[PDB]
């Protein structure tokens, strides 16, 4: 069961996070520059988190969609964590989340209750990346509908239990 990470289940993610929209609600077929107008901010930073460890920065940014973007990637992609792609999660991971919750006490409970493994355990942090509480969860147990949440929504890609 247990697979390495798509750049689509974590660059789609981040584009996704950035234009405080929902996975669908992008058109995922279209270039950077189209998706978010003539903001020229917000484009210029998209290229900023896609080019920090990703084996920096392609040939051209502004001629490719989402999904061909990244299978240009999948060479170059070795199935990373993400040094500040995926310091958004321990960003979830403080501000959002009760004391005494850093991501030991997740990636137990990911592997011990649903069954998921350190392969497919990062691709669940990110789609709990794209919906996040407007506050911090007041106890330990608002982990129980939030984060099994993720889950159900990560049932919707490979589907396994």
């Amino acid at each position: 069961p247990d697979e390495p990470v798509k750049a689509a289940l974590v660059l789609h993610v981040l584009v996704a996070h950035k234009l405080k929209k929902s996975l669908d609600a992008v058109p995922l077929s279209k270039a950077i520059k189209d998706l978010v107008g003539g903001k020229s901010t917000v484009q210029n930073e998209i290229l900023g988190d896609l080019g920090k460890e990703f084996g920096s920065t392609p040939e051209k940014p502004e001629d490719t969609p989402l999904q061909e973007l990244a299978e240009q990637f999948q060479d170059t992609f070795p199935g990373s964590l993400g040094k500040q792609t995926g310091s958004l999660v321990n960003r979830l991971m403080s501000s959002k989340m009760p004391g005494g919750f850093s991501l030991s006490v997740a990636r137990k409970y990911l592997q011990t209750r649903w069954g998921l493994g350190p392969g497919r355990q990062d691709s669940v942090l990110l789609v709990a990346l794209v919906n996040e509480p407007g506050a911090r969860l007041s106890s330990d147990g608002e982990a129980k509908e939030f984060l099994d949440s993720c889950a159900q929504k990560y049932a919707s890609g490979a589907g396994i239990t």
